[PDB]
């Protein structure tokens, strides 16, 4: 049979392109989503009519509450009951956004969506994809290659992607007796966001020593492919820099 | 006239030790507590002793929730209602406790684990941000085992690397209002009171640099090196006092 | 002659052998560098010369930092452009792994053997290379996961490894703009010494979360083989630890 | 009853303020130079007019060759023979200059960029531990090594190995109770060579006061290393950089 894979913030973007690229290699992915139903179920479509019954959507809020453990949970669940395993996870669904130290959102509303998304759910959903545990199982977590030289008041989301690195050498350590890898992807810029205006775009794009432009989507996904693949079957708590030099620039 | 420092989780241990170094080297001192009221007082008193009017004490749970903010908050207002000024936070408070990943509440474990050690940093820093010559600075409590770490230790650990992250995004962010965020990141001090006492020989054999643990004076000497004028170039820097432990491979 | 070319110091045995082979399984010419080892290095020629003809030389060189070593290096680089009219891929893999405790070998000798290969060796390599230059340009450089952790006694060959990351990370910022890309892969505990008693094997091995087991030869090259292909093509500057967690391991 | 400590490039800029912090405090020094003669006697001559016979000068250059451990052994040699101890070691010598990957040739510039930042710390290290109460060494590391100057990696790579050196004889002369430290200054004293305006562009770049560090700044962290207050910290690199290791592309 087909191994089985969750992507979480798979309707889009790099989420996407780590779905598809797994689906290509032969995986039935869960499409986890959050606020894109259109995109996520358009998603599936295309994989299933590629080959049919490959691909599931999962709904799930992935802000820290006290349900947060239960939508972990049966985001895992929900690959299990579509294709009777979980094979890989990535932890790629993050909220990213400023939340400058001195002075919309709550504090406690910017902690819940910054940390929760970005380190607690990853947290959750590893514990649920261990222990549903009855092949090649591995984790990948979506890193930041620049968690070291952090922009400008995004001390928030600094702190998640660091608990990330964090969760990824911890749990790495802890489920290697289970035979489960946990390693990491860091881009430095891919995707920038679709609220930034092309001069931005290209203010971080001149920076990039490897050819002064962002990850595509796509090169991510080959580094998570890496990743869950045989030729990685050593690779256990290692973060893969995926960032064309980026993080070796001084100020 | 003299300057002042909160100390957050200063009744025992590491905190005590700071709260006490930071007070003879001439800080006045909130001796913040969430469980050791009397420990506190009494640490309170002592100092007190010594020169009248230094020493306060701070109530409050440092675990996550919706008033935490407000509770932070509290702690940096305590520390200006009492002495009209604020000049050192230390991020010493800390919850520590295994979370197994393959087995209090997942999300209490988190609240208290991530809470403690990431969350009230992060809220005590603004307000203490906020609230602002002078030799303004943050020391933050790390843990110099994190890349190494503990096995079932996954939610501490993960609460602790975000204290490095926040150790280095105030720094970059509070630099240009001279506010200066540091680490200091203990190996092996003060065991665990709950710890076996073989289980502490291990550890303490283990560290190369005398094959005992820190003591928390030794810890408190790193924390009074940043927040001196000796450390005014210094920001985003974590000193690890460890012993060499962190280099010892498996 | 459009196929790829690459160059492996200490190629004949053990690490650079599998490294050898698994590019030349890819499609790769191959420049077998050698020292001591002239009967394996030439009998790897052989067996790949047998598999397709006219797409493995041998090279012997000495990469003990001499005065010599910069011409040494030079001859190594244009060994690849005589053979096969180019050079895309330089491995520096060669290495001196011995005690040098601070308190028959000359500490000269030491010096000039531990850091000549672990790091001279490759940054004059790494300048020939360069200076030499559809096409995807690389060179990997064999660190250590271990170098933070380092052995006891190990200084010189510790601070060769730590100058390796220096190259790598260094090379990878200036190379950027020709489009070579510098990327390390870091092994923990793989082939062991040849000599060393089981017992002992199995002290290092039981260390290792991931199987309680060393990384075979080939392994090691799986990341090699990943960082140089299309695969990896924003990857630069980054060192992949190939180590099954060993790194992550406390004392 | 005085304890004695080795400063090597001790005639001018940092090593010189870690000289003189070092002699405040109640050290006895070894002022080590390579070419800067008239500096090193010259600062040995306001030490010694402070508390006489406290300072020596001792020439050696810290280039790479088959006599460079030789000099590092009178290096320390020195010391005791002025002293009768050697309590403390600053490796601060440095050679500093671009070797572009693509006038010295490529083994000289390897010899001192290699040899001063990483072979003579190394051999300096072996010495001062075979020779022998509060022992450290101290090196002069730099906190950019992970986003280094472009065209400098023989620099960088030496400023590597010296990491390397700190972890590994913090390591191994723990139980001889020698720490082994490093203080990793960014922007300090900026080269003398260095025009101006390429200076102010550095200056902008420090979060901390858009400043670089005086060498007393730099000078202040070795003190505390070398200190009674360090005395649990081995294998620490301290980086005195105004957070310029922080700042992102
Ligand atoms: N793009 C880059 O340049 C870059 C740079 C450094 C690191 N990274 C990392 O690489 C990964 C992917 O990057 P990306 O730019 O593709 O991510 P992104 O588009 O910014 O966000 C990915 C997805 O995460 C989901 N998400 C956001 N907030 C959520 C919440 N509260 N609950 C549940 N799901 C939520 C969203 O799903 P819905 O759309 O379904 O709501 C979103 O589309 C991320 O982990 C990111 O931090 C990316
Ligand atoms: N001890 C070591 O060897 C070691 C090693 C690595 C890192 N560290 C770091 O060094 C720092 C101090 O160490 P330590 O051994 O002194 O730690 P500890 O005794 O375990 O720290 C607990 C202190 O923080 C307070 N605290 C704990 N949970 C809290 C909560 N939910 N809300 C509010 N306050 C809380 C406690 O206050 P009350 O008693 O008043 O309730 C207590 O005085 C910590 O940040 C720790 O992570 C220590
Ligand atoms: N094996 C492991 O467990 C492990 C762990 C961490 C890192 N690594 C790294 O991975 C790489 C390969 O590992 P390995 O175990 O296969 O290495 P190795 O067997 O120790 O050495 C590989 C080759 O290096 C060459 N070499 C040694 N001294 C030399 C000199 N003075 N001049 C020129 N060549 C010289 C030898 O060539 P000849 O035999 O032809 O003389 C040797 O066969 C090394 O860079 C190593 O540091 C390996
Ligand atoms: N200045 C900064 O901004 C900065 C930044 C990061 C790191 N650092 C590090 O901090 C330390 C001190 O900085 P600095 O700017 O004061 O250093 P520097 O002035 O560039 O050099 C210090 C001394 O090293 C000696 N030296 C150079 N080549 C030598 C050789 N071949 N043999 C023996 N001695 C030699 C010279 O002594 P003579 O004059 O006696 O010949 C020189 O005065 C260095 O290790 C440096 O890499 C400095
Ligand atoms: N403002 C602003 C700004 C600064 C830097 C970047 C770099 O690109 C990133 C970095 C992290 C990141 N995390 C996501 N979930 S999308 C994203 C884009 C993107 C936006
Ligand atoms: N099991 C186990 C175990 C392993 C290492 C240690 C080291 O001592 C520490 C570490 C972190 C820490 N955090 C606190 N709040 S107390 C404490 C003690 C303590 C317990
Ligand atoms: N003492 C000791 C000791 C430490 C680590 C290992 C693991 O095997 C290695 C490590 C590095 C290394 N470098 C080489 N050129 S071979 C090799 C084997 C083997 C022995
Ligand atoms: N080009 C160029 C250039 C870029 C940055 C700096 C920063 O200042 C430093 C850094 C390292 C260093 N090492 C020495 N031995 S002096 C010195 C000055 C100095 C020069």
């Amino acid at each position: 049979e087909a191994p089985a894979a969750v992507v979480t913030g798979a309707a889009k973007r790099i989420g996407r392109a780590i779905a598809v690229k797994l689906h290509q290699t032969g995986y039935r992915v869960v499409i986890h989503y959050h606020n894109s139903a259109e995109a996520a179920v358009s998603l599936a479509d295309e994989l299933n009519k590629e080959r049919s019954n490959t691909a599931v959507v999962c709904q799930a809020d992935l802000t820290n509450s006290n349900v947060l453990p239960a939508s972990c949970e049966e985001i895992i669940n929900s690959c299990f009951r579509a294709f009777g395993r979980c094979d890989v996870l990535v932890n790629n669904a993050s909220a990213f956004y400023p939340t400058p130290l001195v002075q919309g959102k709550t504090v406690e509303t910017q902690v819940a969506e910054l940390i929760g998304t970005n380190a607690i759910a990853p947290f959750l959903l590893t514990m649920s994809f261990a222990q549903r545990q009855k092949s090649n199982l591995s984790i990948v977590n979506l890193c930041d290659a620049m968690v070291d030289q952090p922009c400008m008041a995004f001390s928030l989301y600094n702190m998640g992607k660091h608990a990330l690195v964090g969760l990824t050498q911890s749990a790495a350590l802890e489920l290697a007796p289970y035979g489960i890898r946990v390693n990491g992807v860091a881009p430095g810029v891919s995707l920038l966001p679709v609220a930034m205006g092309e001069e931005e775009k290209d203010k971080w794009r001149r920076k990039v020593p490897l050819g002064r432009r962002e990850a595509s989507a796509e090169q991510i996904a080959d580094a998570v492919i890496f990743l869950v693949s045989g030729s990685a079957q050593y690779i256990t708590g290692s973060i893969i820099k995926v960032d064309g030099g980026l993080s070796l620039v001084h100020a």
